[PDB]
């Protein structure tokens, strides 16, 4: 599992669980591409995403679904989604994990690159 | 001025100063028309992107040029950039400020939405 | 001003009015004497803790009362509060701002120092 | 394992190795009772502090020993150390996680608090 994403909830002390995530690739034409997505579990995990073999070097652009989710649990939020863009590098510790914590107005967002 | 960004850096503890940022509007076709773009000053805050005239209902997004400021200054970031997509004064006009905190492999970002 | 606190609510996304702050310094004999206090303002800001002559070099404590304040709102916060410690003024007089970002279950806090 | 403590270097970012954690229990005089320590290992992780029996209601406090990891590793930090302060409570889903980011000038922290 190169590519992972953690998603927390900073209001409720809890993991952002039933959130939607859609990662996309850049094309050689500047356009985002489709390349994998699903929903966080009850523990705010998303796993499984992409192989060895699919996580090529490249650009790829993390969205993070957070207005759906503040909307369900009864807040009003601020942004239309999270987005991570980052570049994926063979040189360095290629396990990836996104990790973003959530508030109504504002997030934030790590990398923890390992191996 | 009704949209202000302001940007920290975590490792100095001083403002990110020089650090370019772009805002686009998305249109009516669905893609992401270039609105404004400046670079942050000495005390790391960005002011006059544009006029409460100009700056319309719409949703609108801010992309702070995080890889160019950090490799500037020699170190090896991240994130190509960050980015903060939210829609605009859809209750009326109001001020935003966007407020970003800078490290090499995080960033938070904030907003301070006052003025009805 | 040598010394200022700013409060910002991530949950309103507006500044954190009326927060009580406490600062503490460690004395010679090791313990934390009181040395500072106030409320931030309307801007979220609190100005005024104390003089240049008075913050001497030592290690300080910055306390910001974050139950009270999401309790005052009617939240049941985690936190009792949010505690900053650091040494001030040991290569000279300089110029501290403690900004943090208050969710009930998070904050964030960072330092801009500046002025040697 | 009713509290865990985990620590992420946003510089590098990576776990936060072989960081100084101690956690004091307040008593009724208000001074700080050592409770329980140890270091977080290679996943930045700080496991086994306490036992549910141990673990009473009660303020806590959680100190990371956040200078010493920066001047270790050739960073300048602003901190002398992060603290968490909060109230362990019976009513709640009381697995407590404890996360601290670390930076030079900054830190954030984050209570996971499940079951
Ligand atoms: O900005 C972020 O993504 C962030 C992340 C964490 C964090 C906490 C616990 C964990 F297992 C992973 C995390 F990334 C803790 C604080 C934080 O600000
Ligand atoms: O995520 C963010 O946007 C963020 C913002 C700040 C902050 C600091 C000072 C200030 F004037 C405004 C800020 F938003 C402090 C910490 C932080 O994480």
């Amino acid at each position: 599992c190169p590519l992972m994403v953690k998603v927390l909830d900073a209001v409720r002390g809890s993991p952002a669980i039933n959130v939607a995530v859609h990662v996309f690739r850049k094309a050689a034409d500047d356009t985002w591409e489709p390349f994998a997505s699903g929903k966080t579990s009850e523990s705010g995990e998303l796993h499984g995403l992409t192989t060895e073999e699919e996580f090529v070097e490249g650009i790829y652009k993390v969205e993070i679904d957070t207005k759906s989710y503040w909307k369900a649990l009864g807040s009003s939020p601020f942004h239309e989604h999270a987005e991570v863009v980052f570049t994926a590098n063979d040189s360095g510790p290629r396990r990836y994990t996104i990790a973003a914590l959530l508030s109504p107005y504002s997030y934030s967002t790590t990398a923890v690159v390992t191996n």
